[PDB]
C-alpha cells in the first residue's frame, strides 16, 4: 500500500477526531455498486479494528434532487434506519426512477417501514437542518469534487484509481486493505 497510488496525502487535512468518512450520492451509478455489487464498505468495515468509527455523508452535487436526497439521508440519520431505505432509494432514483419529487423520497421511506409521521417529524426536525449542514461543511471542507468518495482520519484520501483492479474481488480487497492500513497508521 502505497502513498501517492492507492491513497492520496491531502495537502490541506482537516481537523476533527479519527474516523473513517465516505461520501456518496443515491445518483451515481458507481456508488450503487460500490454498495450493491462489491459490497465495499462492508468489506472495509470488516477490516478495521472492532470499535472504529465509520461515518457515511450524501452529497447534493449530482441529479435534480440532490439537495432533497442529502436531507433525507439526514433523516435516515437521525431515525437510524440507514439499513432500510438505502437500497430502496437507490432502486427508486436509478432503475425505476421513481423519484421525481421529495413527496417520492417520502413514499420510499414509508414503503420501506419508516412511520410517515416519523418521517415527516425528522424532515423538519433541528437534528436533520444540523446534519444537513454538517453534510454539507464536512465536503466543502475537503473541497470535495466527486463521488464516491472515502477519506482516514481527515488526512488521508482512498484513490481506487491507484489499486490493483485485475479482478473484482482484487479491487476490493485492495480498497478494504488500503483503508484498514491507513487506520492503522
Amino acid at each position: 500500500i502505497s502513498d501517492g497510488k492507492q491513497y492520496i496525502t491531502l495537502d490541506k487535512p482537516v481537523a476533527g477526531e479519527p474516523q473513517v468518512l465516505e461520501f456518496f450520492s443515491f445518483y451515481c451509478p458507481h456508488c450503487y455498486q460500490f454498495e450493491e455489487v462489491l459490497h465495499v464498505s462492508d468489506n472495509v468495515k470488516k477490516k478495521l479494528p472492532e470499535g472504529t468509527k465509520m461515518t457515511k455523508y450524501h452529497v447534493e452535487f449530482l441529479g435534480p434532487l440532490g439537495k432533497e436526497l442529502t436531507q433525507a439521508w439526514a433523516v435516515a440519520m437521525a431515525l437510524g434506519v440507514e439499513d432500510k431505505v438505502t437500497v430502496p432509494l437507490f432502486e427508486a432514483v436509478q432503475k425505476t426512477q421513481t423519484v421525481q419529487s421529495a413527496a417520492d423520497i417520502r413514499k420510499v421511506f414509508v414503503d420501506a417501514g419508516v412511520k410517515g409521521e416519523d418521517y415527516d417529524a425528522a424532515w423538519n426536525s433541528f437534528v436533520v437542518k444540523s446534519l444537513v449542514a454538517q453534510q454539507e461543511k464536512a465536503a466543502a471542507d475537503l473541497q470535495l469534487q466527486g463521488v464516491p468518495a472515502m477519506f482516514v482520519n481527515g488526512k488521508y484520501q482512498i484513490n481506487p484509481q491507484g489499486m490493483d483492479t485485475s479482478s473484482m474481488d482484487v479491487f476490493v480487497q485492495q480498497y478494504a486493505d488500503t483503508v484498514k492500513y491507513l487506520v492503522d497508521k
